[PDB]
């Protein structure tokens, strides 16, 4: 069906993407889920923050769309086509970069195609669980334990680390065999919905 959840929305905005909803008997949820099917994003004339709700949206190949599909939608008068009004990047890509739809029509294969991945030690402005939901999203496998990295060749395994909400370490390679990244690789990876090199984003592993 469809539902909605919003973002970066003043509540004036908010009560106008209430008002479309009661016109066209869409769900408007505080929360997004496996069920939201829209993610509505202020954009700046189709980029926007990145947000949680920016992330979790994109990794479920959602409709992730400007608040422009809304408002152009209400001054017409019905539900204009999402694709028209498709967001296309935030700092991690300007406008061009069209990671929702990289990631509208991957899901077949996905960016985490088959890693294992260990949300490690401390992390701020996003709960390791909403983390760890959007990288399963992605197609990867969740393990809560350095020590629990599966040891079937057939895998690769990755710490992610935030190095600041800390104070993990560059320690981590001590205690297992996976190259150790930063947030940024899981963020900048989800954004554009390309698995990122590690290269940019591997930190230094004190023998
Ligand atoms: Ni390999």
């Amino acid at each position: 069906r469809m539902s909605m959840v919003v973002s970066g929305l003043t509540p004036e905005e908010f009560m106008l993407v209430y008002k479309f909803a009661r016109k066209h008997h869409i769900t408007l949820t505080n929360l997004i889920t496996e069920e939201t099917t829209h993610v509505v994003m202020k954009t700046d004339a189709f980029v926007c923050e990145r947000t949680l709700k920016y992330f979790l949206g994109i990794a479920g190949g959602k409709w992730v769309v400007s608040y422009f599909w809304v408002t152009q939608s209400i001054k017409e008068r019905k539900m204009l086509n999402e694709h028209d009004f498709e967001v296309r990047g935030d700092v991690v890509n300007g406008r061009n970069h069209q990671g929702p739809k990289r990631a509208r029509e991957s899901q077949d294969r996905k960016i985490f195609r088959g890693l294992e991945i260990c949300c490690y030690g401390p992390f701020t402005n996003m709960p390791t669980d909403q983390l760890e939901w959007m990288v399963q999203l992605c197609g990867a496998s969740v393990v809560k334990e350095l020590s629990s990295f599966t040891l079937g060749t057939g895998v690769h395994p990755i710490v992610v680390v935030q190095p600041d909400a800390w104070t993990g370490f560059h320690a981590i390679g001590q205690m297992c065999e996976a190259p150790v990244v930063t947030r940024e690789w899981v963020l900048d990876s989800v954004a554009l919905y390309q698995c990122q090199e590690l290269d940019t984003y591997l930190i230094p592993q004190i023998p």
